């Protein structure tokens, strides 16, 4: 019931600048409603819809169907209007996206994160460019492949293998450990992300350098205007040993009792 029909979409432009990869705004002409529309090598791609399939939350991205076994094949998402968190940050009107805003926007995706970490999935790529922003600052976790669609300022070697090294935890750069720790550390970048509206991490810090900093156990500073109690959840999330790091559960909690 998955299954749809191409020609029941019309399709427009090129999401998110074109940095987004092949995803496209659409019209699921029915109901004359905005879809988007990820277009194809198929057997990672059907293996993408068949999570999605999967994936049930306000706050994680909604399939709505396929367009399958012939080309071109369709992954067709719910639309979020204001596409990616980290331009959306970066461009909004602070004073309508102020700081109760940056904090409901951390409290949905930690909900996100929540749910993800009981269904035991693994993200591997949390950050501020993998999020979209809908209407009225509805936030949706999602994941766009963007280790194949970016570049060495973001995804590049440690010892061999390929990271998004600002956002990954230690273990995961030094033994390819990951899990859902290594997530919450990413998460954590994040909230430095939403409460600097979108500066980049470690600034000015070449990727080269950033493993042995946190070795050193350099944190990132409090950014300007940021709660004392929500960067130490920062600092929680950043723990050397994962084992010391917040649950999502333990992090949701803390945002609905703060
Ligand atoms: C203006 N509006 C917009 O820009 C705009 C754009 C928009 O486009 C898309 C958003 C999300 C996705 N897809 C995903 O998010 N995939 C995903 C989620 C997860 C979770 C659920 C486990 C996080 N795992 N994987 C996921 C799973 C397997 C994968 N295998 C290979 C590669 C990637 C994969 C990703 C997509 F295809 C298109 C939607 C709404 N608005």
């Amino acid at each position: 019931k998955w299954e749809m029909e191409r020609t029941d979409i019309t399709m427009k432009h090129k999401l998110g600048g074109g940095q987004y990869g092949e995803v496209y705004e659409g019209v699921w002409k029915k109901y004359s409603l905005t879809v988007a529309v990820k277009t194809l090598e198929v057997e990672e791609f059907l293996k993408e819809a068949a999570v999605m399939k999967e994936i049930k939350h306000p706050n994680l991205v909604q399939l709505l169907g396929v367009c399958t076994r012939e080309p071109p094949f369709y992954i067709i998402i719910e639309f979020m209007t204001y596409g990616n968190l980290l331009d959306y940050l970066r461009e909004c009107n602070r004073q309508e996206v102020n700081a109760v805003v940056l904090l409901y926007m951390a409290t949905q995706i930690s909900s996100a994160m929540e749910y993800l970490e009981k269904k035991n999935f693994i993200h591997r790529d949390l950050a501020a460019r993998n999020c979209l922003v809908g209407e009225n600052h509805l936030v949706k976790v999602a994941d766009f492949g963007l280790s194949r669609l970016m570049t060495g300022d973001t995804y590049t070697a440690h010892a061999g293998a390929k990271f998004p090294i600002k956002w990954t935890a230690p273990e995961s750069l030094a033994y390819n450990k990951f899990s859902i720790k290594s997530d919450v550390w990413a998460f954590g970048v994040l909230l430095w992300e939403i409460a600097t509206y979108g500066m980049s991490p470690y600034p000015g810090i070449d990727l080269s350098q950033v493993y042995e900093l946190l070795e050193k156990d350099y944190r990132m500073e409090r950014p300007e205007g940021c709660p004392e109690k929500v960067y130490e959840l920062m600092r929680a999330c950043w723990q050397w040993n994962p084992s010391d790091r917040p649950s999502f559960a333990e992090i949701h909690q803390a945002f609905e009792t703060m």
